[PDB]
DNA sequence: TGAGACTTGCCCAGACTTGCCCGTTT
DNA sequence: ACGGGCAAGTCTGGGCAAGTCTCAAA
């Protein structure tokens, strides 16, 4: 039990936001991103490239923090950590504590915090400008546990919160995306995108006894507008 | 020995009311809320989130009171406790009295009051201002005792009054909503919303073709919301 | 967790065994017995007459003990007691401890034991000869909890072990019968006897490949034996 | 490779051997034994009864010890213990070390040993004679892990060894059986006997028709049991 | 190295269970 | 005093979930 950190998108004064467009080779050979679900599908310990976008350059000392929380409300108050099994392993490069789920790769300037009040785990790195020629900064993450790990996430969906903060920790920007660490990213992505499709492309009409004339016309109208936009695979 | 607290629709000075995240009606769905009923169906021990909305932020310290008492008048003056089976059953938290129905997990500034004289269990938390970007406040409850339990609510309906206090605990806000804790929120929600519509179905009601199952739930999530106003001022 | 007491029928040197043939009025107005299931169906706290049969008269000091254990193997090691709710009640005539499920009625010579090693509950009464004219002794029992009581038996089927022991406690005879304490004995009995019928009204066939002439002979003969018993009662 | 406990069946001077109960191939059947494979299919932490048969009463102070080892030769030298997850969890039982895989229910005289040399785990209990009227004594075990727990048995098959030792620890008897702790005993069993049933099937087989699914499976059991004795006895 | 073909843990909707009220029966 | 019609809790097995094995084709 611990207070739940906000997950509301907030572009802030710098128009902070994330992107997931990276070469499908040597970087995406494992993981795949679903725009429709805003969910990343990656294997255990495999690198996940995330792009940081910002309109103007942040003040000196700005950092980028990554944190994980459970998506479902009945679990939002439970800290996200590694399972007993994976926790005890040499997989730790020394820098990252064995109990942290999220790891930053390719950056020795990373810093892992184990909040003394919320007991929440997070990893932080100094904000760095985009490479000349590009308009985004790249950050490489690694997830050290399967979403299914018993004792750990235990088949519970998680959400990664990326926050842009000043030297003092004050919020400057915040974005997020769902994550499922599994053994078959490609497969699982199809299944989920397929289930999403059905929930959308459903052909079972229904009825409702609306009241009044105006309110009646509201739905009746806003409905003919949507029932028209259905023309997508036409 | 004492009396029962009121529950008049008291918005307040700013604009204090409660909101509930729309839940998809199922069978064993952990939790769901009925708009046209103002009733919250939910299994026990399963965290339930309740939204806090308000215009201008009240004066610092102004806490938010949450209490629950039997719906019907016949037992309205009876203390709401748990069954002897659940009494023994200890909880992860000791900061919350065992014979307590309502709870507030993920918080530390929450007070699980226990009024001896009036004999009315309750709980209060310091109204937290909406996070930078966040448009409202959230609080998590965990009703620790079913309604059908023998030796407790014993099938007897309940209710939960969320009132806004102040430095001492006077008046500044008021809200309410029925709370039936069971093992089938979805199943029970149909049998009730349906049995409701089986009452006075005549008048201005015209048929309206609605495609899509989910989209069908959407059109009702609003038609009923507006239909509430047709009762709000009754 | 406690060692499981034997439940194997043992007529012993006295041909000890039970019978359940009692007037359907003032004695069976509540409970009913199923020969096909060897299961008694009785309401909470209602008297249940059981007949003790014996070929020759037992030595001086013989007693009759009644004990309850769970029928299903996964529960056999758990002591059978009353639920928290019913446990706390004036229903106790003083003689019988509030935690005992089984009670002997109409006999102030009864004695309730709460085993110091197995923690098992039981009630004992001195063996008494049959009434002149009859060839059986009657004993009246009372069950203080529904089979469904949560915290108690919790919908788990139980089995009552009646043992005939000498003054020292040594086993002389043992018999048993299943018991379901419910609110509608008649109803429940029909349902269960009806389900039993279907299971035996099964008329699907299967072929078996037996290896070895003498084996087939033995297997065949056995199957015929059952084939006949199928005609014996149709 | 330094020390592996024998698994050679040895009836000994007292004709020691085990027996089990007849279970149905349910879906989530708590426990079920397969005479065809001499393997027990049981759910995590659910009671498993094992019948102890003896031709003659063993000397005073005789004990029974259960120990688990891996069945596959390449793992025989690896101690069988609980996995990191389940290990870090104190169950209602406090007599058994948290790392031991096998536990004994309802017996406060059980003693758990951690061998100082072999480092193997084992639980021991006093041998008790059969209760008057019975032909065997019975022990109730519990397996605190799934055959598939990662960091534990890791989908590796285990063999449970029951030895009958004298007051000095000398061998008096030994029998054994395979164990699979899983979520669906019935299912997993039906599958194994299946693949087994489609193997070695040559010779002259007499055919016999049986009516009713229950009857058939009883016959099929006994027959599959004899086909096991035939095999190993050349 | 990409995905069928397993292996193996769990969800979950349609029963099924079961205490209780109620009007009618003997 | 026995069924019928509810109120709720829980069981059940088909289906889905999700890691691992393996074999042929880049
Ligand atoms: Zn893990
Ligand atoms: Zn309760
Ligand atoms: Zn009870
Ligand atoms: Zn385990």
């Amino acid at each position: 039990s611990s207070s739940v950190p906000s997950q509301k998108t907030y572009q802030g004064s710098y128009g902070f936001r994330l992107g997931f467009l990276h070469s499908g080779t040597a970087k995406f050979g494992t993981c795949t991103y679903s725009p429709a679900l805003n969910k990343m599908f990656v294997q255990l310990a495999k690198t996940v490239p995330v792009q940081l976008y910002v309109d103007s350059t942040p003040p000196p000392g700005t950092r980028v923090r990554a944190m994980a929380i459970y998506k479902q409300s009945q679990h939002m108050t439970e800290v996200v950590r590694r399972c007993p099994h994976h926790e005890r392993s040499s997989d730790s490069d020394g820098l990252a504590p064995p109990q942290h789920l999220i790891r930053v790769e390719g950056n020795l300037r990373a810093e892992y915090l184990d909040d003394p009040n919320t007991f929440r785990h997070s990893v932080v790195v100094p904000y760095e400008p985009p490479e000349v020629g590009s308009d985004y900064t790249t950050i490489y993450f690694k997830f050290m546990c399967n979403s299914s790990c018993m004792g750990g996430m235990n088949r519970r969906p998680i959400l990664v919160i990326i926050t842009l903060e000043d030297s003092s920790g004050n919020l400057l920007g915040r974005d997020s995306f769902e994550v499922r660490v599994c053994a078959c990213p490609g497969r699982d992505r199809r299944t989920e995108e397929e289930n999403l499709r059905k929930k959308t492309m459903d052909g079972e009409y229904f009825t409702l006894q609306i009241r009044g004339r105006e309110r009646f016309e509201q739905f009746r109208e806003r409905n003919e507008a949507l029932e028209l936009k259905d023309a997508q695979a036409t």
